[PDB]
């Protein structure tokens, strides 16, 4: 196939399938661990584009390692370099970087249910921006 | 690894993932299609084993299916054999085809609530048992 809008797309809802339903299960989990506050420190040294290749898979990948079911962190790492060809068509490093400091706030604070939705907004607004510039190269 | 109840738990979580997100999200689309109808049909067309085979794989494989995702079907695929190894490992049929049975009907009738109820009932119900029975071969 074409690496195209539909790759994209099914790229974008295969991660939005997985990190949602980790982030919601293992939801306590992810909010105590000590990975999730050195993310949070390396976001709030502000250099946009060091502190976001980095924070960003970290994030991710902590989403789907705190449910400790191997099959999935298999099929995510099996997945990541489509999801990184994608992160990679578009450069939006500062409101990525807003948008995860202000994830991680809402899951350290407990707020479950804006976790979720930021998270969710975070996909979409990727998807949505990746989309619109396709033909801007 | 081995063949234990982390290895069954871990598939049946990654089935609840990816079946209910595309029930959910797909759920009209799901009741709409002719396959739904043709899978009822082969299930109320009564031989619990015979009909179970068929219909068990065909369902849950049409839920993910009618995503329209390929890579969401292909990652389903890649899992398919382990899926179908966990299945093999309990004989429930007249009950799973009973709970296979009512969750078409809800999809059907449009209770989407329901049906997704329905359907993370059967997995749980199957994990359970399959659990149970772990040792007793």
């Amino acid at each position: 196939g074409a690496m195209d809008e539909k790759f994209i797309r099914e790229t974008i809802e295969t991660r939005i399938m997985m990190e949602v339903f980790c982030l919601e299960n293992y939801f306590d989990k992810i909010a105590g661990s000590e990975e999730l506050l050195e993310i949070k420190g390396e976001i709030d040294d502000v250099a946009a584009r060091e502190i976001f290749d980095d924070s960003d898979e970290r994030l991710h990948k902590l989403f789907i390692r705190a449910s400790g079911n191997e099959l999935i962190i298999s099929l995510y790492e099996k997945i990541w370099d489509r999801i990184d060809l994608v992160r990679h068509l578009n450069e939006r490093y500062v409101v990525s970087n807003r948008e995860h400091k202000e994830l991680i706030e809402r899951i350290i604070s407990g707020d479950k249910e804006g976790a979720i939705e930021k998270l969710k907004e975070h996909l979409k607004n990727v998807e949505a921006e990746t989309i619109k510039n396709l033909y801007t190269y």
